[PDB]
RNA sequence: UUGUUGUAACUCUUAUUUUGUAUGGAGUAAACAACUAGCAUCACCUUCACC
DNA sequence: GGTGAAGGTGATGCTACAAACGGTCA
DNA sequence: TGACCGTTTG
């Protein structure tokens, strides 16, 4: 837009306020409410005029600004006879759109802007903060607005209705309005050596169709878009997000200066003068770790969290991160049925800083006397390779049964395993080692908090059923269980438990990543779980337990924290396909298709002979440690952009069918019995 | 100990089966790890009332 | 099995300005 | 009058 980043990243730091010179909690809350009200009214105005001629807005510009650059574009022949939503597209000039819409809002004055509570100057608060925020939100809504034409695979060779639908999809989904931009994209595609002619045939055919069919395709696209936007509820602003955004001017006074005691003073314009506690990553012993003094942006955010006022200062900081080599790849099978992070590393006892819980659970005198043969075999198999956070779900359910009074088979080994974990925690407490003790306590706390989350969420469901029963539809649809006092208390408990679960999971992930860094590994591989693949469903309690507590750990987000760690770390993270890692044999690297997930049936083991989780981890590692398999499946990320929160390598496979078709061509297939 | 979050040890305390190996509360206490945030939209899942 | 509300997760997209003009007060 | 800083324009 107006800020450009080159080999750098914009980092936002939230600072807790202290000595707020008149910026009280109630006053800031009222100011935030007024800001949200103004934003909502402007969004409503944008909605009500969204399917309206652009050149009609020219009548709103004041006479003294008729010769302005942006006003001329309003009545220019290119956009003279187009609906207003067309300015929220790549073709239209962004700055002209912003200025023209701001002028229309100011002249119309659909909300009586008499001034805000905090007495910010009008330019920032109105023109730059909320009007610009609303315009940017409507841009991000309209730009990729899919009229409902679902893309289909059999592509060009079909009927004329197919041609129409696919041309609409291709013009819209990537945001095209003009033929010139489309021709520029075709030139870009033809410049690239990697043709991929299968899609190129479709692209060229629909380009040729669009060449001589502009009038009716434009008319039908406009009609479909208008139809979609009539029933659009508008970019409304939620009331549960207490926040306010301000943008300073080019010459505005916005100075941040140290005031001793690891504190900072923020002085913006003339109506803002506050002090902030500081942060351990920006200031350390009165010394600065980031160039916040002379690198901070001109925009800040005032927000309230837990009835505490924060201010967000964002700074452009250098970010030198490269793609990671693959001289030593670590595969991680993220399946949380038994453990949390399976790994393809054999545990020979020479992994520096690694504690194997499974190794010292099967070597515990008290545990041997209780665990049956099958579980003992499970734990002997797991202990042979590196693994993290033993998370036996049936064990948590047995604990739930113990609490609820229902007998369960695993009850004795529950106490046994917990006693082993506590013994490990105390051994590491007395030994003085910090990281291992942190890991052990995090595993124990996470195990307890998943059960707590399940209990509290089941109680939430039961209480919602109790309160909602026998009431009118209007009464419950306007006064839901979420916003009542009992509901808000329950959701507060849920949020606390969720935060603690996320914290323990992040600590475990960081421990694993530190282990990988110390051991000399260079690359980390995970499945690209775009969403929870297990998100679909007396034993109803067990099923709900398992499902909601899959959802609680942020099962698909576990990779995201791995990339977050890789940002400042020295090991890269890749997202490999999640369609066939659990089915590939790891000896000959082939696939059993004749597929079906029921391969892992014999005592939690694979037909190959190795353990199922170990097999999947080995497959995930192999996807990246072999050049051929990477080139087949794995596309290196763009090194010209920023690698912050971006994998070093990532898949271009979007469905199971494409993957299974891709395997067959080069081999990698076998037949089951 | 200069922010948020997760993780200790130690001394008390009702309360909580709407966190019973855990949490709220009071006191004390230290090292180690992460932290790009805001706003809007879309998709999906779950629960609940209804048929 | 869907229609509505709520909760949440996951993904996406804009955005975090630069330079010039003009009002005002020492 | 020049010098901050709120306002207007790409």
């Amino acid at each position: 837009h107006k800020k450009t980043e080159s080999n750098q990243i914009i980092k936002t730091f939230s600072f807790k306020i202290k000595n707020a010179n008149g910026l009280s909690l109630d006053v800031l809350n009222d100011a935030i409410t007024e800001y949200q009200n103004y934003y909502n009214i402007c969004s409503d105005w944008i909605k009500d005029h969204l399917t309206m001629k652009i050149s009609e807005l020219y009548k709103y510009i004041p006479n003294e600004k008729k010769n302005s650059g942006y006003a001329l574009t309003l009545i220019s022949d290119e956009w003279k006879d187009k609906p207003m939503y067309m300015m929220f597209k790549k073709g239209y000039p962004a700055n002209n759109r912003d200025n023209a819409i701001y002028e229309t809002l100011n002249t119309c004055n659909t909300e009586h802007y008499t001034g805000n509570i905090l007495n910010f100057s009008d330019t920032y608060y109105r023109r730059f903060g909320y009007v610009a925020s609303a315009i940017s939100n409507y841009v991000t809504k309209i730009s990729k607005m899919s009229t409902g034409s679902r893309s289909k695979n059999i592509s060009n060779d079909s009927d004329v209705d197919t041609i129409m639908e696919q041309v609409i999809y291709e013009m819209e989904h990537n945001g095209w309005t003009s033929v010139k931009d489309w021709e520029n994209q075709m030139e870009y595609l033809e410049s690239k050596t990697d043709s991929n002619p299968n899609f190129v045939y479709r692209m060229t055919t629909l380009y040729e169709f669009y060449k001589s069919h502009i009038d009716e395709v434009n008319s039908k696209m406009e009609t479909m878009s208008i139809d979609s936007l009539i029933k659009f509820g508008g970019c409304r602003r939620k009331d549960s997000k207490k926040s306010m955004y301000i943008m300073g001017g080019s010459n505005t006074p916005f100075d941040i200066t140290q005031i001793g005691g690891n504190s900072l003073n923020i002085k913006f314009s003339k109506n803002l003068n506050v002090d902030v506690f500081g942060r351990y990553d920006v200031i350390k012993d009165n010394t600065l770790l980031v160039d916040i003094i002379n690198g901070h942006g001109a925009s800040f955010v005032l927000k309230i969290i837990n009835d505490e006022i924060y201010i967000d200062i964002n700074v452009s900081v250098p970010f030198d991160k490269k793609i990671a080599t693959t001289n030593k790849v670590v595969g991680i099978d993220v399946n949380i049925k038994h453990m949390l992070l399976a790994t393809n590393i054999l545990d020979d006892g020479n992994v520096k800083g690694y504690v194997n819980i499974y190794k010292e659970v099967i070597n515990d005198s008290d545990f041997k006397k209780v665990c049956n043969s099958t579980v003992m075999q499970y734990f002997t198999d797991f202990s042979k390779f590196v693994t993290f956070c033993p998370l036996e779900f049936d064990f948590l359910f047995s604990r739930v049964c113990n609490q609820k009074g229902i007998y369960n088979d695993n009850s004795a080994m529950e106490k046994s395993f917990s006693d082993v974990l506590n013994k490990l925690k105390w051994n590491f407490i007395e030994t003085g080692d910090n990281t291992k003790r942190i890991y052990i306590e995090n595993v124990m706390k996470l195990r307890s908090q998943m059960k707590a989350y399940a209990i509290v969420k089941n109680a939430y469901y039961k209480q919602q059923s109790e309160y909602d029963f026998g009431k009118s539809e209007e009464f419950i649809q306007e006064h839901p269980f979420s916003n009542t006092d009992k509901g808000i208390e329950i959701l507060n408990k849920l949020d606390n438990i969720s935060k603690k679960i996320l914290g323990c999971r992040n600590n475990i992930i960081q421990y694993s990543y530190n282990l990988f860094e110390i051991n000399g590994y260079d690359m980390v591989s995970l499945e690209k779980l775009t969403s929870s693949q297990f998100k679909k469903k007396l034993s109803k309690f067990k099923d709900d337990f398992f499902n909601l507590m899959i959802k609680s750990i942020h099962f698909a987000d576990i990779k995201d924290y791995f990339i977050t760690l890789s940002n400042n770390g020295t090991a890269g993270v890749s997202l490999v396909p999640s369609y066939f890692t659990s089915q590939m044999d790891s000896i000959d690297h082939k696939i059993y298709f004749v597929n079906k997930h029921k391969v892992r049936s014999s005592q939690e083991k694979h037909i190959n002979g190795l353990n199922a989780d170990y097999n999947a981890a080995r497959n995930i590692a192999y996807i990246m440690e072999n050049t051929d398999c990477r080139n087949m499946f794995m596309k290196q990320s763009r090194t010209d952009k920023s690698l912050y929160n971006k994998p070093s390598y990532e898949t271009f496979i979007k469905t199971q069918g494409s993957a299974v078709a891709k395997l067959k061509k080069e081999g990698f297939v076998k037949i089951l019995d």
